[PDB]
């Protein structure tokens, strides 16, 4: 089997991408944030504290003929920005782009933190990291991809995110029309539960390539590109007036600037992020200070190849017995 679904930016900045997901019988379609950096499928629901729901579409398990309470199971998760959610668990039929998993754990939120309430466009998350990170207790649950894998034509999914435009998540096949050149595959460590890999270095703009190993994770659920402070300083030093602002929380730059590209290494191959992809616009409405798309990982303890990086590439998440990651230009 295969599936294919379109993913769409939630706003003009590509702050996140949402993908429609069918849950239950008859189908209830919710727009979920596919997150290769976590492993829980959780939804706003008829159980979510009413004061914490503000425009989201909710899953109502009592209206699904295929929903079953996973008795005694609870879940609780936090994310890298400090946001969090928790609740109980149902199993139900879940379909993404024509690919169906029966008995998928659907984690129903009883509580969500303020940032989730405030994002009316995100109805929940669909985790695509390794199932060892799933938070369901006392019986840990598998991700949608892990449950689907044995049925797929090939044990893979691909992320083809757009720049200020929709893109595609495919399951079970590689669309050879969606990229240019070849896909370069690189080894993955699952030791932390992430799609963790080692970039071979970087370049700023038209500068020469710096060969250096950068461990990090491929994370579709993180907006920006977080790299070591040395690398990030070398990038922003090329932008007149760019500076790290503790009050804003990262590097800002004059909105009048044209940004240089940023290249990262995948083995002997290179992915080039155009400068425009690094522009996240005014820090507040009307400001002439703009927020940078490349930020330091120093405070978070892990380098994150988030959407800024991934949207410059066609990315293969290969969940074969020995997992790997593939990157192609597009
Ligand atoms: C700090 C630190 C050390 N480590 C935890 C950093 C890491 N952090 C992650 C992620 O938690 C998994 N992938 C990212 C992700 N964030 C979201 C998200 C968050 C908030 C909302 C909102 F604003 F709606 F509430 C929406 C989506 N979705 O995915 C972050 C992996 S490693």
């Amino acid at each position: 089997s295969t599936g294919s679904a379109t993913t769409t930016p939630i706003d003009s900045l590509d702050d996140a991408y949402i993908t429609p997901v069918q849950i239950g019988t008859p189908a209830q379609t919710l727009n979920l944030d596919f997150d290769t950096g976590s492993s829980d499928l959780w939804v706003f629901s008829s159980e979510t504290t009413a004061s914490e729901v503000d425009g989201q579409t909710i899953y109502t398990p009592s209206k699904s003929t295929t929903a079953k309470l996973l008795s005694g199971a609870t879940w609780s998760i936090s994310y890298g920005d400090g946001s969090s959610s928790s609740g109980d668990v149902y199993t139900d039929t879940v379909s993404v782009g024509g690919l169906t998993v029966t008995g998928q754990a659907v984690e129903s939120a009883k509580k969500v933190s303020s940032s989730f309430t405030e994002d009316s466009t995100i109805d929940g998350l669909l985790g695509l990291a390794f199932s060892t990170l799933n938070t369901v207790s006392p019986t840990q649950q598998k991700t949608f991809f892990d449950n689907a894998k044995a049925s797929l034509d090939s044990p893979v999914f691909t992320a083809d995110l757009g720049y200020h435009a929709p893109g595609t998540y495919n399951f079970g096949f590689i669309d050879t029309t969606a990229y240019t050149g070849s896909i370069t595959y690189t080894a993955v460590s699952t030791k932390q539960g992430f799609w963790e890999w080692t970039s071979t270095g970087y370049a700023v703009g038209s500068g020469t390539f710096k060969s250096t190993s950068i461990d990090g994770i491929a994370d579709t659920g993180t907006t920006l590109l977080y790299l070591p402070a040395t690398v990030v300083s070398a990038y922003w030093a090329q932008v007149s007036g760019a500076k790290s602002s503790s009050s804003v929380g990262g590097y800002v730059f004059p909105c009048s600037a044209t940004l240089p590209s940023f290249t990262f290494g995948v083995g002997s191959a290179r992915i080039v992020i155009p400068g425009d992809y690094i522009d996240f616009g005014p820090i507040s409405t009307g400001s002439s200070s703009c927020f940078g798309g490349i930020q330091s990982s120093a405070g978070i303890g892990i380098n994150i190849f988030g959407d800024v990086a991934l949207k410059a590439a066609f990315v293969v998440f290969n969940g074969a017995t020995t997992p790997t990651l593939g990157f192609a230009s597009k």
